[PDB]
């Protein structure tokens, strides 16, 4: 990597700071979801392992006023970590003072310190999600100059946790699985094996117009499926029906048209329906437009066909988004289809970057074939987009 990791420090004996994904669904106290916990374990294992002092800090939701610290502590992920690395997380329950930096102090080569959850510091005056200058300071003076962001769900957002530390610290580098989304969404992207073929699918074009302008240019075609599809359609005159579509991005998606020069793809079919929910008939079109009184609800098995081929001999592959209705079995196929034309590809890169498609490709047995599955969310959307985000700038260079 470009930026520091990890592994390009030296950890023994040494406080280590590291920002983590410890943001778990919680109900009524209790862990729902231990994902993200057993995600950040390869990152904290290493830094026990090198003889390290961990001190990991955590969001966990949101927390605007003092009574929605109830039910946020990270109190149960204390608990849960410690079982999963079979030893003692020390759990002051705090996020400043002297008791912390006493129970910092006290921690051995090996151990590991879990700090409340840092946006209980947004109570007074967002501190946390605000980046507070004296925050950043006051949290990297509890280290020994050394701060690990392992936490790409935040890397587009500046905060005291992740820039504000950094800031403050005289080196601060990447965990294992930030270095690993950096290595997929944006070096696989800004320096792709060719073919790089990207999918965009989803409900709209406003959520991904600046990644679709991005990945025109740094990609060799891009595959266009879902609802975004029909507002394409509309720009063009084509009829769509009922379908779903953003009139007030007409402009844009025609000026994309124009501009990509034959690397936009669309499909050249549809699986429609005469309703949303309650159809009586369902069938494909001939092509393009959609019938009167009946929407588009998935891509059609011409597109199919199609996407398919374009796919023929891809080396990188970007996905984000379900091609159809995926929550509906009968709208399912056109994801299918897209998904396992992917992952036959001969030593494809894929990798995905979008929640519903994640979920897709976990439920329908197809996962395991994907090199890289994607959790950044916003982050992983904005880093598609081309941008420079403040948690890696702030990252040292290497
Ligand atoms: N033709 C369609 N008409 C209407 N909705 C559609 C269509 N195709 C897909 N969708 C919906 O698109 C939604 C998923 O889109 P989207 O949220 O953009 O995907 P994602 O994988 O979650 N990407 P992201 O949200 O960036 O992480 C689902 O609720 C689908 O039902
Ligand atoms: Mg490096
Ligand atoms: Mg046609
Ligand atoms: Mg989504
Ligand atoms: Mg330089």
């Amino acid at each position: 990597m470009a930026k520091l990791t990890v592994k390009d420090v030296d950890l023994k004996g040494k406080k280590v700071l590291v920002r983590v994904d410890f943001n778990v669904p919680l109900k009524d106290g209790v862990i729902t979801n231990d994902n993200r916990i057993t995600a950040a374990l390869p990152t904290i294992k290493y830094i026990i392992e090198q003889g390290g002092r961990a001190i990991l800090f955590s969001h966990l939701g949101r927390v605007k006023e003092e009574s929605d610290k109830a039910g946020k502590s990270l109190a149960p992920v204390a608990a849960d970590l410690a079982a999963k690395l079979g030893q003692d997380v020390v759990f002051p329950g705090v996020t400043r003072g002297a008791e912390l930096e006493a129970a910092i102090n006290a921690l051995e080569d090996g151990q590991v310190l879990l700090v409340e959850n840092t946006r209980y510091e947004d109570v007074d005056g967002k501190k946390e999600s605000k980046n507070d200058p004296e925050l950043g300071k006051y949290w990297a003076s509890l280290g020994d100059g050394i701060f690990v962001n392992d936490a790409f769900g935040t890397a587009h957002r500046a905060h005291a946790s992740n820039v504000g530390i950094s800031a403050n610290v005289e080196k601060a580098v990447a965990g294992f699985l930030l270095e690993n989304e950096i290595a997929y969404i944006q070096e696989a992207v800004e320096t792709p094996e060719r073919p790089f073929v990207a999918i965009l699918g989803g409900s709209k074009v406003s959520d991904k117009i600046g990644v679709i302008e991005n990945l025109l240019e740094k990609a060799d075609k891009v595959l266009i499926g879902g609802g975004m599809t029909y507002t394409f359609y509309k720009a063009q005159g084509i009829e769509i029906g009922n379908s779903l579509v953003e009139e007030d991005k007409l402009d844009v998606a025609k000026a994309l048209l124009e501009k990509a020069n034959g690397k936009l793809i669309l499909p050249v079919d549809s699986k429609e329906a005469n309703a949303f929910a309650g159809y009586t008939e369902v069938r494909d079109t001939e092509g393009e437009a959609v019938s009167e009184g009946f929407l588009g609800l998935d891509i059609g098995p011409k597109s199919i066909a199609k996407f398919d081929e374009a796919l023929t001999g891809a080396k990188t592959v970007v996905w984000n988004g379900p091609m159809g209705v995926f929550e509906n079995p009968d709208f399912q196929a056109g994801t299918i289809g897209v998904m396992d034309a992917i992952v036959k590809q001969p030593g494809v890169k894929s990798i995905i970057g979008g929640g519903d498609s994640a979920a897709a490709a976990i439920n329908l047995g197809r996962a395991d074939k994907f090199s890289w599955i994607s959790t950044g969310g916003g982050a992983s959307m904005e880093l598609l987009e081309g941008k420079v985000l403040p948690g890696l700038a702030a990252l040292t260079e290497k």
